[PDB]
DNA sequence: CCGACGTCGCATGAGC
DNA sequence: GCTGATGCGA
DNA sequence: GTCGG
């Protein structure tokens, strides 16, 4: 619903969330504030009091108090104070650079490094990932229009097939669900020659070809099963250059591919709902396999999966389009 | 009261 | 130089 | 910070 409903509250909780991750380094508190921010962001009424919000799952006593304070005063004293905190706001800011987490950011600010320009003056203290993150700080914070994602998909699917026409490639994430914009490109890759009960170069040569035609421009990380890096659409001649994007490519065993596609398609809320059905039906679904319990709860061997629908079939639920997997 | 809160590949440091 | 923990991102 | 065993 309209941000004007409870935007101040959700923004406040989101701010508090970020400080718990990046500054307090308390990851579970961060997820709590986000869970509260989300359940409120889906609430179709302008909240009148903290008690009204406390009814919602994810909102407890402390946030109810904070909502009371915000509603009455228009702000939150603890948030206002940490905003002005030069050390804390600087630590929180540096973590926006990909590769710089809470630990690196605190180390930087300790030794007087607070800003992007500070990072620029100090390259030899940055690792390879962080340098890329610094290099593309702005572009990485931009979202990717679906039209560009399609143009990116065209290039990925084409070069992948050109390497070996037996490769199977699927762009997952919210893009596969039909989102009008994406944050990055998540590619899932497989080959009939690759199963669980069974080359080290299946991933390399796909990455290699995408570098060869200058789609992939940088590499954050690269192993035998997982690639994380940077890509860029070809500049339409004299038209303004496209922003560099984040792209992940992972090689999954064929017998685990469709459990992988299902999981990385999402949504998170949908996955939660989905593998909670499965439990009530005697099956355990994770990222890799679907397995059966189990009179006492001993999970048996992974069931054969040749498609997404195959998984739906096991747990007696009808196949639902990626379009309709918001929850 | 008090533990769970996802899990893991890769890069990198520490430990030895 | 080998083993394993840590930081990071997803 | 919240939930739940
Ligand atoms: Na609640
Ligand atoms: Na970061």
């Amino acid at each position: 619903p309209q941000e004007t409903l409870n935007g101040g509250i959700t923004d406040m909780l989101t701010e508090l969330a970020n400080f718990e991750k990046n500054v307090s380094q308390a990851i579970h508190k961060y997820n709590a504030y986000r869970k509260a921010a989300s359940v409120i962001a889906k609430y179709p009424h302008k909240i009148k009091s903290g008690a009204e919000a406390k009814k919602l799952p994810g909102v407890g006593t402390k946030i109810a108090e904070k909502i009371d304070e915000f509603l009455a005063t228009g702000k939150l004293r603890k948030l206002e104070k940490i905003r002005q905190d030069d050390t804390s706001s600087s630590i929180n800011f540096l973590t926006r650079v990909s590769g710089i987490g809470p630990s690196a950011a605190r180390k930087f600010v300790d030794e007087g490094i607070k800003t992007l320009e500070d990072l620029r003056k100090n390259e030899d203290k940055l690792n390879h990932h962080q340098r890329i993150g610094l290099k593309y700080f702005g572009d990485f914070e931009k979202r990717i229009p679906r039209e560009e994602m399609l143009q990116m998909q065209d290039i990925v699917l084409n070069e992948v097939k050109k390497v070996d026409s037996e490769y199977i490639a699927t762009v997952c994430g919210s893009f596969r669900r039909g989102a009008e914009s994406s944050g990055d490109m998540d590619v899932l890759l497989t080959h009939p020659s690759f199963t669980s009960e069974s080359q080290p170069k299946l991933l390399h040569q796909v990455v290699e070809q995408l570098q060869k035609v200058h789609f992939i421009t940088d590499t954050l990380s690269k192993g035998e099963t997982k690639f994380m890096g940077v890509c860029q659409l070809p500049s339409k001649n004299d038209e303004k250059e496209y922003p560099h994007r984040r792209i992940d490519i992972r090689l999954i065993p064929k017998d685990q591919y469709y459990c992988g596609v299902l999981y990385f398609t999402g949504s998170d809320i949908f996955n939660k709902n989905m593998r909670a059905h499965a439990l009530e039906k005697g099956f355990t679904i994770n990222e890799y396999t679907i397995r059966p319990l189990g009179v006492t709860g001993v999970a048996g061997e992974p069931l054969p999966v040749d498609s997404e629908k195959d998984i739906f079939d096991y747990i007696q639920w009808k196949y639902r389009e990626p379009k309709d997997r918001s929850e």
